[PDB]
């Protein structure tokens, strides 16, 4: 498993992980189980899917992952419903780990199906907008661990973004 792990880091306390990001590929309907297990393995939280189903998520629901289809178009930027669920999503979590100090940095998974668009603009939107690394640094990072990422629509609007 062709995963990729990205760390959005506390600004504050660069020693300190917020969320730990997972870029995947989609699975495969008849791969689904050891895909599960392997999300399992890894701690997974959270599963966003941001590509057209190609699968059934009430497989993934019970076995304690939450999944999320957010459905977006390729090669474009979230649009404003997909970005304030993101957001939603991470401040959520983010307020979980304060309230309580026994929760551990969550792993976040995010999947379409090259990797290389919707998935990592994403990540590099979390890691703007919580990590407070700007958007150059952003896509400079995620194109470290994954080559070809984020197209130029989605460069111009992750370096134009402000909540």
């Amino acid at each position: 498993m062709n995963a990729t792990l990205i760390d959005c880091c506390d600004p504050q306390k660069p020693s300190r992980v917020l969320f730990h990001f997972l870029i995947l590929d989609a699975p495969s309907p008849s791969n689904l189980p050891t895909y599960i297990k392997e999300l399992q393995h890894r701690g997974v939280r959270h599963l966003v899917r941001v590509c057209g189903p190609t699968y059934d998520a009430t497989l993934v629901k019970s076995r304690g992952i939450d999944v999320h289809s957010w459905p977006f178009d390729d090669g474009a930027p979230p649009t404003r419903a997909v970005l304030d669920s993101w957001l939603k999503l991470l401040d959520t979590e983010l307020a979980r780990q304060q309230e309580d100090p026994s929760v551990p940095p969550p792993t976040i998974g995010v999947h379409c199906v090259a990797g290389l668009g919707r998935a990592p603009i994403l990540v590099a939107l979390a890691l703007v907008e919580y990590g407070n690394v700007s958007a150059l640094d952003a896509i400079a990072l995620i194109r470290e661990k994954r080559k070809g990422a984020i197209n130029q629509t989605q460069m111009h609007w992750i370096t134009k973004y402000k909540r």
